[PDB]
């Protein structure tokens, strides 16, 4: 039902469904089986940063993930989003845990989209930036186990009182306002997203990951999408 | 019921309710009877621009209106918005006509709000800019007679096929996402709004005006607020 | 001597040096003989807009040129600017006329460059926007025949009192501050430039064109670069 | 000679020249004897943040300084900068030490100035943001003992190898490009500056302070302005 385009930070290798045998970043177009992936040297307990960029002229979705003092990981995929997504969409973050677990903490999130028309100086834009989340964040649609306010952070999946991450959890956060990514008179459409995250697990095998995604405006968590499905897909096809 | 703070571009002098005897700009705090006004040399048929600014440190709401090749008009009022408005609000534009009429056309509208916390680099922001409006503008809540899409503009009040403005009309447009204007750990909160408009009337006496406003998130057009009430207030108290 | 990367809006076809037989937009890497070009339906006397974009992840320089009510023209070229340009550069606009002529008027110009480091939230940026130019624009380095202030515009090449464009003219405008386009710890570097222009000629054959360019910081107009050389190259190799 | 407007973070009370008897923030208009001050609970060794704002409509220069987990300090002063400063100016940071000392480390610095003209959509802007400084920062004019690059920070005054601050030191950093703060057709001019700093001293009595300042473009450090004069004034009048 839902149309999903996402950049996944996959912490657990499910080789039975196409994941490489190591943590990786990937670009998912309507399927959890990434169209392209790159090895990611994930660091348990460290704050990392992900940057996602795209523009309608080049038609290439690219993402870069890094941690301080370390080399980055990058992945790119040629795709025309006009042919995949509706004209109006919502953007958000999703995460899940299953048998294995980890905290999926978001410390900041910014997004900027621009539509440049052929009229002189005619440019439409939307920009939001969160460097702190409140208990009652009215401009976010929280789904599943996601909550905001703990230490000013956004916890996508369940975490107990003692800070311990729970398994079989799924949660998403979408920006309240729909986003216009295509318009008939637009000559250039582009967006850039950045978010900082903290994945921590008491185990040697963290799971399952975090994903930045773009979807139809009325998207909701598919049934049974905990674990390897990242709260984004109904199955592994 | 609704809590309204607005900057009015009042084209018709209703001296019976406190308006000066000439077109004017004014700052309205919960009442159509402006707390402060300034003479405005309105130009029928010309595109004008309004700028509104405010910050929590100075606690002064100021507005400047101008037309190309002409001197500007300015008005300021000392007011602490924390004591007037809720923590979360919606921002929008409103306009009305009555016995007398005019077109209340909006050609562009931008808004920027920032909340700077005491945490290092911790800053929250929201920014939107419309330089063109679509027939189906999903990020705007249109109320009353307001419509978008005609020539890429936002028509706040009714206009016939031949471009002729109708009387007894009222319409408003609010940005879809709620806006956070106060937070317990914020050291500075501020906003700036800019919109360009085209007020045109076939008559020597245009009415009633356009207003930029901030209100509780669930605000709706009060009954009988056409004409002198600008689609904002239930009465003239 | 100078290292030049430029996007040319070439109005005169010099087929003897590789130009296609029609006005065109092209990407020039250290040579006036464009690495790639696209047909451009230039409109004499109309205000057009050019958008240039690039990022270090995709390594693709793309440009889009358009006029109101018309289809756009686009050109892209895969090039790693790190391998062509110095770490610090200046950005500017250049134009020329020769035997044939045209006005090379710039009405607005904006530029944004960003360097995102691997440190958390660590981002460096520079942004400038001119929608009007003054007689004494201290933040611009004017070279050759370029002047600012006439009607608030930037005239890159000589125009007489009666508004008539002169031949054999060359002029450039560079932003005063050097721009940092590469840094050892940067994970993503990108820039976007936009400018609106008005090319008008009394003749059926306008020449020679306008170019947005990036160069070493101490770049100056090469001798004899009027005409087909666009004020950028010392010869046609 | 120089014309200086500055916001001082004064760490040492020189009661003989008008300082209150405690660390304080103040607004200086052409004199080290602040026109207005506010008590500042300075924290040795902690990273603080200063925000400075001003606009031509309200004509009020305000500043807010804070540290994480602490209440802020604010100071405001009504002043028309058009009557004090030239049309073109440079903005920068200055610091000094004398008999007493401290490190005057700047970790980030951002600035935004805007000039809104009465022409439709006509807006000029300049924005820069440094979250990291390089050894060779070509867009900064360093004066005196100021250096960049150590740990990616800007050290305004001398610090030895072991990280120990030196006395009798003075240094300033100015952004390379001049800034336009007034224009004949501007209806609103405004600026906002933010910088984060780390003042650390091995002594119970740190000195002398850091100041954000605006000056004539060719400003240089006055002779003998170490110590209480903050590298800004030639004497204490
Ligand atoms: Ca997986
Ligand atoms: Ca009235
Ligand atoms: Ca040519
Ligand atoms: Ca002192
Ligand atoms: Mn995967
Ligand atoms: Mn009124
Ligand atoms: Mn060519
Ligand atoms: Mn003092």
């Amino acid at each position: 039902a839902d149309t999903i385009v996402a950049v996944e930070l996959d912490t657990y290798p499910n080789t039975d469904i196409g994941d490489p045998s190591y943590p990786h970043i990937g670009i998912d177009i309507k399927s959890v089986r990434s169209k392209k992936t790159a090895k990611w040297n994930m660091q348990n307990g460290k704050v990392g940063t992900a940057h996602i960029i795209y523009n309608s002229v080049d038609k290439r979705l690219s993402a870069v993930v890094s941690y301080p003092n370390a080399d980055s990981a990058t992945v790119s995929y040629d795709v025309d989003l006009d042919n995949v997504l509706p004209e109006w969409v919502r953007v958000g973050l999703s995460a899940s845990t299953g048998l294995y677990k980890e905290t999926n903490t978001i410390l900041s999130w910014s997004f900027t989209s621009k539509l440049k028309s052929n009229s002189t100086h005619e440019t439409n834009a939307l920009h939001f930036m969160f460097n702190q989340f409140s208990k009652d964040q009215k401009d976010l649609i929280l789904q599943g186990d996601a909550t905001t306010g703990t230490d000013g952070n956004l916890e996508l999946t369940r975490v107990s009182s003692n800070g311990s991450p729970q398994g079989s959890s799924v949660g998403r956060a979408l920006f309240y306002a729909p986003v216009h990514i295509w318009e008939s008179s637009a000559v250039v459409a582009s967006f850039e997203a950045t978010f900082t995250f903290l994945i921590k697990s008491p185990d040697s095998h963290p799971a399952d990951g975090i994903a930045f995604f773009i979807s139809n405006i009325d998207s909701s968590i598919p049934s049974g999408s905990t674990g390897r499905l990242l709260g984004l897909f109904p199955d592994a096809n």
